[PDB]
């Protein structure tokens, strides 16, 4: 059906970004975090205390240069364990490959699959209201999900961790992330921060 139409759009956008410095993974990281924040703000209109777990609506990005990791943390609606298992309808549980999705592909396919332009794995730590906090890890093909051993550390929202390839080590430099976040967040209504350094003290720096 239209599942091939959205897949066609996804191939077009991901390969197009391969010419332009493979930056579409970061634009999608910011855009999807913004939509998740929009979702919980819409819910807070009906629910009185929908923000009781985390009363702030932010996007916070931190680089781990020595560990070669990229963290993007938003305080959006989050995802239940049942929502992590569904993901975007294309990732199966580990060991079950030999056994709608079109709407999930059209919205999240570009963001998920373009992350593997620079990352070997994609790890999702999410905390949704009325559910515990879980960790979800995928190799682009299969996934595995467990409950976070640390418990509820986000209050509410989602942290996307990208285990970057060494090929993409230059993305973790402060001046690189900051210029890229500033470019792709100038139209996001929510405040977006990057863990930056000032001389030496470290603190969140507003980028938009
Ligand atoms: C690939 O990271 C995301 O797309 C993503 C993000 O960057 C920031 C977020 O806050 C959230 C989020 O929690 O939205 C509530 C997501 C998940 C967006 C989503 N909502 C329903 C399905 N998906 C796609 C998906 C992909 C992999 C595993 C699970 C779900």
């Amino acid at each position: 059906f239209a599942f091939q139409a959205e897949v066609n759009r996804m191939m077009k956008l991901i390969i197009n970004s391969l010419y332009k410095n493979k930056e579409i993974f970061l634009r999608e990281l910011i855009s999807n975090a913004s939509d998740a924040l929009d979702k919980i703000r819409l819910i807070s209109l009906t629910d009185e205390n929908a923000l009781a777990g985390n009363e702030e609506l932010t996007v916070k990005i931190k680089c781990d240069k020595e560990k070669n990791l990229l963290h993007v943390t938003d305080t959006g609606v989050g995802m239940t364990r049942e929502e992590l298992v569904k993901n975007l309808g294309t990732i199966a549980k580990s060991g079950t490959s030999e056994f709608s999705t079109s709407e999930l592909i059209g919205q999240f396919g570009v963001g998920f699959y373009s992350a593997f332009l620079v990352a070997d794995k994609v790890i999702v730590t999410s905390k949704h209201n009325n559910d515990t906090q879980h960790i979800w890890e995928s190799d682009s093909n299969e996934f595995s999900v467990i409950a976070d051993p640390r418990g509820n550390t986000l209050g509410r929202g989602t942290t996307i961790t990208l285990v970057l390839k060494e090929e993409a080590s230059d993305y973790l430099e402060l001046d690189t992330i900051k210029n890229l976040v500033k470019k792709y967040s100038q139209f996001i209504n929510f405040p977006i921060y990057v863990w930056s350094s000032k001389t030496t003290v470290w603190d969140w720096e507003l980028m938009n």
